[PDB]
This record gives C-alpha cells, sequence and structure tokens, in this order.
C-alpha cells in the first residue's frame, strides 16, 4: 500500500546518512544508480529525498550503501518535497538555477504562452537532465535540457 | 558610452507600455525579434527589462513597437536585473520552474559536481532557447534548453 | 495573436475600475457571465485579473460595464496570475481557505497519494464552482466543488 | 476534562512515528479509519496532528498502530493546528490547494458575498471529503468538496 | 445587488480622504455615528475600510463629511479587510493589542478549550466595545471586551 | 534575588512537559490555580512561559502536577514571553484573535484616541479574563476582557 | 477634537517637504524647536511624522517653514508611527541603534529585571536626549540617554 | 591566541546552563561581575553571549558558577553577536527599546547628525549602563546611558 | 547648516533622474567626478544616493548634468542610506557582492579577529576603489579595494 | 569520486567542533593552514564549512586538530554553501560587510559597467585577502581586496 511523508526532516536527515555513506565508500551516483532501470536523476533525486524508490531500487540501494531497513523502507515513502532550505538557495550551484528565473522567468512565461498558449509548462509530467558538451571557445558547458508537458488552461 | 539603471521599475514600466503597443498592434515575439540578428529569448528578454539590446537592435524593434526616444535609449541601458515581484512567482507558468528547483535543486548540485566538478553552471555564459514539439504519448511538449559555461572552484 | 502580461498591476487596477462601474450599475456577476457562454466562476476570475476572456465575451462584457477598448483588449490577455497581495489573505472570507489547507493540507496529500498514487490533482485542468444549499440544522452552506485532473509522477 | 496542546512539534513527532509504524505494517489511512464511525478524512488529520480524536477512536487506532499508551493520550488532546511547516508549502500536491487560492481567492470572496452575504464561509463547521472520479477523455480526476457553513458579518 | 472589493487600497486611500474631511471639519467619531442607528466601533471601522454601511448610513456620514457620490458608494461596498500594513503594527497603541496575544494567546487558547470545547471564539459573530473608567489608584483604564459566539469542532 | 529568561524554548518544553503530567491526571486549569490566590489567566500564563509565579504558588501547582525541583525553579523565573511560534498564529483558535486585530486595530486605535487621548492601553498594567456567557440566542460567548491602564503620551 | 491618522505614508510625505523648505531655507532642528517650549527630539519627531504638535506650536513651525493650511493641520493629527521603512533600519547612524540591541537586548532586559523587577521600562512615559560630550582621548562622543518610567507586572 | 565563535547557538545554550546556576545558586548579576573589575552590563552580555571575558574573569565567574573547564574557554571566545532571536524582539521588556527606535529613530539620526555631522555614533566604542532612581511624579524610572564615540563620514 | 533625510525615495528618485541626464549627454561616472576632488565611488555614491556632496562638488556635478536648484540642494543632503531594493540584491552584479559574504563572511569575521582583535573593521572612516586589471589567463579581472579602519570593541 | 553535501548544517556543526579543538589547543588559523600549500583565507573558509579540501589538506590539518576519520573525510566533502545564519548578519564584525553593499552595491554595479561592461565580476573565478596596514593617523586599518574575474553578458 503506498505510503507518505509529511515532515521533510525524516528524508533529508536520510539524505545526510546516505551521502555520509556514500562518501566512506568512494561511490558515484551514476553507478549507485546503474543496474536500477532508472535514470540517474531519478535515483539521484530519491536519495536526497525528492522521489520515491520502488522497493526493488530501494533495496538495490539499500545493498550498495549498507542501509538498515527501516531506511531501506523510508526511500519508498512518496516524500513530502521541497530541497531549498528557506526558498532562496544560498549555495552558489544551486543559487545560478534562481537566477536564471530572475532572468528570464517573464520571458519563459511569454514564449510559453505565444507557442502553447494559455496554461504552464508542467513540472511533474516532466524530466530534466545534464549534458556535459565541450565548449569550441575552450572548457566545458553544460546544457540543462527541462523537458516538461503543456498543459493548457481553457475556459468553462 | 555604457549606461546602467539602478531601478528596475523604470524599465518594468516600459516593458507594460511595450506590451500594450505589442496587443495593439497584435505583434508576436518572434516577429518583434526577426530581422535582429538575435534569438528570441534574448530580444524578449531586453523587451522585459532583463537584457540590454544594441543600438541597432533597440532602432529596430523601437520602430515595430512605435516607441519615443527615451524608451529606445532606455531598451539600450543595462538594466537592474530582476523579473520576480517578490522573490517567489505566484503566476502558475513562471511557479513550475521554480517548483522544478525545490523538486531537482538538490540533484542539480550533485551532478554537477559528479559532471564537472566544484563550481557552478554559469547564469551569464548562457544561453536559453523554448521549444513546442509532439509529445510521442500525445499533445504537446517544452523542451527548455539550459545552456551554460562551467566555471571552477579550485583551491587557491 | 495570443499576449500576456508580466505585471499584475495592470489587470488588478483594471479590476478595481470594473468594480466601479458593476457597483454603479449595480450589477451581479451572474448576469455579467449571462450571454457568454462560460461558467460565472470563470468570467469572474477574468474581470478580476486571473483569466482572459475571449475576445466575444470580452466585447460583451466590456458594453454591459462600459469598459473603454484598451480595457477589452486587455481582459483578452494572458495575465500574471496571484490575487493575493503578500502571500497570506488579510481578509477573512478569503483566509478561510487558507486556513483550510493549515488544517487539512497534509491530509489532501496523504489520501491524494492513497486514492490516486504519487503526484498531484492539478490547479489548471480544474474546474471550480461554488453552490448554496440549505442547512438541516439552519443557516445555509457553501459545497465549494474543487474539480481537478490527476497528474501522475512515475518514475523515468 | 478536555486537554490541550500549545507547541505543534509534539503532535507532528507523533505523527512522524505514526507513519513509520503505518509504513511497517503496510496499513492504509482508509483501513486505519474504518470501525471509527468517523471519516477518514477526520481520523487522517488527527493522526497528521490537526484534529482530536475521541477517546474510543483513539484506542482503535492506537490499537492497529500498537501505540504506547502517551501516544493514545496525546491523540485525544486538541491540537495546536497548522500543518504547513512556513507559511507557503513547497510540495507540489499542497501546493496545488495553495495556488488555487492565488487564482480563484478573489472569486471566492466575489461569489460567496454574491449569494450569501456579507461574512465568511467556515473552516470549522466544516467538512471535506476527496472522491476520484473518471475522467471522460482518459485518466482520473479529483473532486475535492469542500462544505462549511456560512456566517455572515451584519452591523452592530 | 452586494458589491464587493477585491484590493485594499481603494478603501484606505478613501479612508485618508475621510480623515482629512473630519479634521478639516473638527468632527468626532462619536458625531459621525450620530443618527445612524449604528454602534461608533462599527460606523468607525467602516470609514478606515473594514466593515459596509447600509445606504442609509453612507448617505448620512457623506453629507456630514461632504463626500462625493463615488466615496458614498464604495463605502456600502463590502471590504478586502485587513487594516495593519505589514502583518504586525509598528504603531505603540496598535502593537499593544498584538503583544496581548503574544503574552496570553495560548493562554486564550487552553481556556477557550477548558470552557468550551474544541474550536473556537468567532471574530464574525463578534463584537467589541471600549469603555473608560476611573483607575481607583488614578488616572484612566479602558476595558476593552471582546465578545465572540463560540463554534464547536466536531468529528464527522 | 530575581532571575530571568533569555530563551523561550527552556520554558516551552517545560510548558509541554506540564501539559503532558495536566493530561494524565485529567486536571483542570480551573483546578490547578484553586488555592494560589491567583487568577486562572495568571497562573495559566505562567505554566504556558509566559508569566512568573511567586515561590508558594510555584510549589503548589508543582504538587498538584508532581514537577521536579528544577521545573519548580524554572516557572518563578521571569520568562522570554512571546507565545506565537512565527508572529502570525496557524492554529484557528489564536488566529481569531489576531485576526480581531487585522479588522478592528486601526478603529481601536481612532477611538482610544478619542476617549483617552494620544498614548496607548496598557498591556502590562493589565488583566485579562475569559468568561462563558450563555447566548440568548442558543449556544455559549466567551466575553474576553481586556483591562489596561491608559498612559499618556504628553509633550516635553 | 482631537484627530488620528491611520496611513504612516501621509505624515512621512509631509515630513520630506518640510526637510526640502528646511533646506531651502538653512534651518536647524534647534532654531525650528526654538520659541514652541517643546523640547527639540519631541518637535523634530513631530516634523518627522512619530508626535503630535498642539495647535500653537504647529502654526509656529508653518510660519517657519511656510506651509499650507492643510500641512499645519496634519501636523495636529496624533500620527500612525513607525519611522522605519521595514523593520531593520538600512541607514548606518539609524542600524547602530538597532545594533546596540542586537548585542545588549537580553542584558537590559536582565538588569531591568533585577534593578526593578518583572514588567517594562517604557516608551511611552518616555523621553530621550542626545548630548555631545569631548573625548578625553580626543573626538567627540554622542552620551544618547534613554528616561523611561518602570511599570511592573504583578500577579493578579 | 584569539579564538572566535561563527555559530551563536554554542554560547547562546551555555547561557541558559549559566542562568540555571545562577537561578539554583540565588545570584545576582551585580554579585556575579564583582571582583572581575569589569562592569555589570559588559560581564552580563558576556555571560549572555555577547562579549568575550578575559581569562581572569572567565575563572572567576566560572568558580562562582560552578563551570567546567570547556564552559570557562567558551566564555573568552569572540562571540557570533546577535541576542535576538528573530530580528523583532517579542518580549515586551526587550521590544520597548525597540519601540524607542520605531518612534524616535529617524530624530535620532536627524539630531545626530546637526550636533556632530554625517557619520555615526558608534556601537562598538561603547559603554551602556542602567540607573534605576526615583521618579518625582511618583515610582521608579530607569535611566539608560547610551554613550558612543562619533564616527564621522568624511570624502575622499 | 547641515540637512538631513529620512526616506531614501526622495534620493533615488533624484538618481533616475540624474541617470536619464546623463544617458542622454552620454558621460561616464568618471567625467562627472573630473574636477570635484573627490574619489569616482564616492561621487557615484552620492549621485545614486548613498552620500553627501560638498557644495561645491554638488555644483558642478548638477552644471554638466544640467540639474535645477533643488536636485543640487538635495545632494548636498545627509541620505538616508540603503541602496539594497529588498535587503538581498537581485540584480546579478550586485548580488556576486552578497554571494561574497555568503562564502567568506564568517572567514573574514574570523580573520580579522585573528589579525586585528575583537571588533569590527569599519564602513564609516572607509574608502573604496575598483581597478581593471589584465587576467593573465586572457580577459579582465575587478580589483576592488575596501579600505577600512580596526575600532577595536574593549571591556568596560 | 568527488562528493558533495545538501544540509549545510553536517559542515556547521563540524566547524562548531573544529573551533572548540582549536580553541582547546590554542592554535591560529595561520598555523592550521601552514604546510597545506593553500591560502589562509581558502583553509578557513574550509574548516567553516563553505570550500572543500582537498585529501592531503584535509588529513594534515585533521591531524593538527585531532579529527576523526568522518570529519576528515566530511572536510573534502563539497559544502553546501551559505555561512550567514538567516540572511541578514546579526554579528557587527560580519554586518559591515554588508552594510558596505547597503551603501556601495550600486555604484560597484554601475562603475562595474563602466569599466568592463555589461555582466559581473565573479564570486567562483575569484580571491580574497585580508591585509593589516597601519593607519597614519594611528591605529590600524584592514584592507580587504576583493579580485574577481570579469564575465561578460552578450548578445545570443
Ligand atoms: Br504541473
Ligand atoms: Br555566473
Ligand atoms: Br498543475
Ligand atoms: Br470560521
Ligand atoms: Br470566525
Ligand atoms: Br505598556
Ligand atoms: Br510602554
Ligand atoms: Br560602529
Ligand atoms: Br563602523
Ligand atoms: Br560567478
Amino acid at each position: 500500500m503506498i505510503q507518505s511523508q509529511i515532515n521533510r526532516n525524516i528524508r533529508l536527515d536520510l539524505a545526510d546518512a546516505i551521502l555520509l555513506s556514500k562518501a566512506k565508500k568512494d561511490l558515484s551516483f551514476a553507478e549507485i544508480a546503474d543496474g536500477t532501470g532508472l535514470a540517474e536523476a531519478f535515483v539521484t533525486a530519491a536519495l536526497l529525498g525528492q522521489q520515491a524508490l520502488p522497493a526493488d531500487a530501494a533495496r538495490l540501494v539499500g545493498a550498495k550503501l549498507d542501509l538498515d531497513e527501516d531506511s531501506i523502507l523510508l526511500l519508498q515513502m512518496i516524500p513530502l518535497r521541497g530541497c531549498i532550505d528557506d526558498r532562496i538557495p544560498t549555495d552558489p550551484t544551486m543559487y545560478r538555477f534562481y537566477e536564471m528565473l530572475q532572468v528570464y522567468g517573464t520571458t519563459l512565461k511569454a514564449l510559453v504562452h505565444e507557442k502553447f498558449g494559455d496554461g504552464i509548462i508542467g513540472a511533474i509530467n516532466f524530466k530534466l537532465d545534464v549534458k556535459k558538451v565541450a565548449d569550441p571557445e575552450g572548457g566545458e558547458r553544460a546544457v540543462i535540457t527541462l523537458d516538461g508537458k503543456y498543459l493548457p488552461t481553457k475556459p468553462f
């Protein structure tokens, strides 16, 4: 039977334990997700308290990280989602994504309405991924693709 | 000589005026940006107070919208950036992008550090585009590409 | 061509003007919506800056309220939605709905996940109505129906 | 003698404990509330710290969940209500109901005053229920019914 | 037909105009409410944007303060209530009432549950009054009386 | 020697302990305050962390509640007052008193100034009581008496 | 008849006007207060929107600053007090006084309770003043004296 | 070697331990400071986490209060200063000081500039004392002396 | 006689007028500060409302910018300082300086206490300059110098 | 394999532990950093939770401070950066740097755009140092140098 959380702290405390075990074992997120059938972004978000793992995946990652039974069960719960401590991120790496919204938020809205119409680009029927692409001018670029379904707003 | 702003309301007031003109003329953002040499996301962001237009572009769009001269000069000024009224958007269309950050923010962090290293994906050496495509399962999707240069943090 | 707003104050200012006009004419929202072929709750939300009217409806209600042309055009723009002045309502009528969330929010989460699964009940593919029902103990009840589509969150 | 709480964390810490027990026994909210004589939404809300159970219901659910006597006692206390961590929910599921308020709050006020008069629709003399309904176009809809007593505001 | 406001600033601006006239005419709130049939506290709350006056009171106070027709009409609208500028009062006189809540809020909760049971003391079915008394140790006391109906919360 | 507190959580934690003990003994606040020579609202506020008890009363309530010596000592300390978690109450019961201030705060200011003059109605030279009263219409009312000394602001 | 304000902005705007006129006339606060019979701190506070002037003083200072009739009347109104824009001052000169509270607020509480008892040092029956005193180690010192009446909190 | 703190909670927790020991020993702040060669406000502020004690003073108050070595060492650390829990005090005793800034903040700014010049009255080169004295009209007053060095801002 | 402001918007509105004038004349800040005898950062800060100009400098920059007499007078007033709209900048260019504080603020505190002692590095007895240098890896760097006097905190 | 944190409190608790060990051993940050090959500001920042140490450095500092293996591992993790407890520092030493931004932030923006162009001075490609320089008028000056790379914003 499906089970859900209401206090994000239970899963976020579990995330810190996971990250410690991960480091002690010198593991990567790619390796933790490999063999699971699930995308690296999905498995990683689950570890970090933002998604639920199916049971088989919870056991698979529990074994890799030496987690206890309560922990494997907790990973299967539907989380109380929200990873930002206090609305605005303090961390530079996360903050950049917030700043992209401060710069282009209204442009995303205007261009969505133009291309699709009234409504939203969904954050539920959605996936994201991060690809590394060499920069012609030197160094590396990240192309983050946000991929979401258009949900129209219509009169009733 | 480059000229900059310190109070966002001046450019945001101009954005409202530009939108009224645009609606009166029943123009699209794609049409406004056409012939400009610049990406629709870039030019649109300028209209909306978040970027500076080169004089040539400003003149072009200023013609299209019948702007007065103070308006065409204002569009060339470097803006006081920040399109969100009070930190967290209230508009559902803009909110979904904020929600991506609440669900995937710590995952983006974790995976940027894994794929690139310590540091950030930049929001200045950065490009944005929005594509409408059909969803294989039915209806329409947005593919939004956040294209940013990796900037490492290294000891000193 | 579709047109959108980015500053809520343009449509909220129009809303106050509409409200004065309406009062002077001693009209109801029921009567304003009459003949539009659109629900009272939809047309009302439009006048109040939270939905866009199609041109024909905009011209009908403009007629009823003696709106000028710029106003009628504005009513057709996709709004920058968000009707609450500063996140938490101060008005008792509005506040009671916020208190429903403070009391039942986690219960709505839990029971949604139990009945439907992981994901959300949407606010976009969504309809709302308000019905007055006699209370059998004496007085009147409001039955407010929130009718939203289930959007699953599945692994990928 | 009736007993009441003043710090929400006691009962929210209990709710976390309850949820772990529930997960361990693979129970549903529907099963927990069976035999109680009380609505699923009311019993769930009590488990989650937002309502008080009568003593018989408290003993029933305590038995189902293997709760100690202090926990069974606590469930009977009148709580310090407020389930949202920090005013605006982070969780998408909970957030959609907040967004309904940001889009429709003022329409709700408008239409309540039109249909009933000055005053409020109550959140205390109040019932709430969640029903799953097939969507004609495919998939599932939630019909959430808010049912509140009208309390008029009159001159004195 | 009943008319309602959604933006408090329309009535609060009217309030300021009312106060200026009141000052210019050297009137008291006592005098302004004379002849209306309505308590001082209720009429005052109206002038200040927190209650609606019946048509006949609106005309009476309007004539006293030399208000235009639009202002007299506005006073009859059901307000968007909330007098405090930004949640916590800065003014010492108002602040004392908020401090009473900071000292006695939990005590009021506890004693309300003890005496009446689960639920609330209402702010709708409610009145207040301010009375002056001599202090037997010198000077004067205000006895502010809050009189609200008990509304029970019961299981369903 | 008088002793005082600087972190409210010490006394608030004590209050939760008191409330568990009270509930276990099925005690009322009225019965706890009996024999102290002090008003119900005063003793209750002390238990809840918002007043100091004299030694004798501290010993007496501690006897009835089975409190340890450190706890009886804590009840005699002058508290760091402020019972509200985060400025605005979440709990419906407490919230209604905040809403009274949102609806009537400026009226209270206005009528205080008219009846008494410039200055404040004190919250320190102050007493509070809660009286349950038959409602002639059926049901019950709370008459909450706020009895405060007027403190004038005079030029200097 | 006493008259009071409810929106600080009316008197704060007037304060800006007064400061412009003062500057054009190259006047000091010392000379504006001279002749009124009122302390410089009181008269200054009044000009700045935080006290009311009696009629004769309002007329005197109005003559000195060439204020119009409505401005002279506004100065006699009991203000909606609160001079800080948004709770925490930005201005360094004002901020130092807030920092004194952040460093010594709890020490002030502790020592007031030790020296006087439970209760407060009042801010109504209160005067303050700023004296320049040569610093024996070179430079100048401000001695700011805060002088307030002790109001005891006693059991009832 | 000088040592310093970055998280206020270490020293604030230590403050609560100190206050319990002080209450248990029935000590005053006056007598704890006796023999340190240091002012009662300075030593008190140290105990409360807002200043650093020299080693000799730390040992002396340490022996009076029976503190362990880690505690005595912590007292010598340069603190992460800021005694207010969440910017605005809730405690009435501390609040009055904040209210003095809300009423007289801009007056203090204006008079400091007039009497001293452009700059600040510092909170670092600064001393504070609290005196109890009779009020000529009856009762008791506090004379709180804020004694700080004027620091000019000069052009560069 | 020295003159001061209490509402930042008077000088910020003047700043926006200055910047429109400066842009029409295609002036640089370096040119405007030329011949004033004052550092470009000092004069610029003054134009932007954060410092006061001496009378001769005010006249000079006012000649260059074609400012009227009231505007020239306003530049000589001691400002209500505070350039950040709402505590945390939204503009990326300004935000980066805030991020330096989020990353290095506690390091700064630690290294100041180690190198100088307990106290502060002043922001009043202070100068600032921005220098453009070549980046030896290619591109350009800013060397921004914060030059402030150490002010110790010593026991008393 | 790189390892990253998501909750700042893990590393901040570590910092408090480090600080106590450091105090006990009477060590300086200068000397902790010695032997490390990394700048005092960088190493100090790492100890305080704002930078990651390479493995050799982590072992070296870990041996000086008597840290356990888990702590030495945690120091190697990429941090969730943000040292300020709640956006605006309370500590006077840290606050001065915030105040510098309140006084000079718009000047920094203005001059950066003038000298370099549209874009930012970076806080990732960035170093800082603190130098003591005797004030020739007496005492000591801290010269804090901020050195960041210019990142242009260009059209695309
Ligand atoms: Br969605
Ligand atoms: Br960047
Ligand atoms: Br949705
Ligand atoms: Br209600
Ligand atoms: Br109510
Ligand atoms: Br008081
Ligand atoms: Br007071
Ligand atoms: Br200072
Ligand atoms: Br300073
Ligand atoms: Br950067």
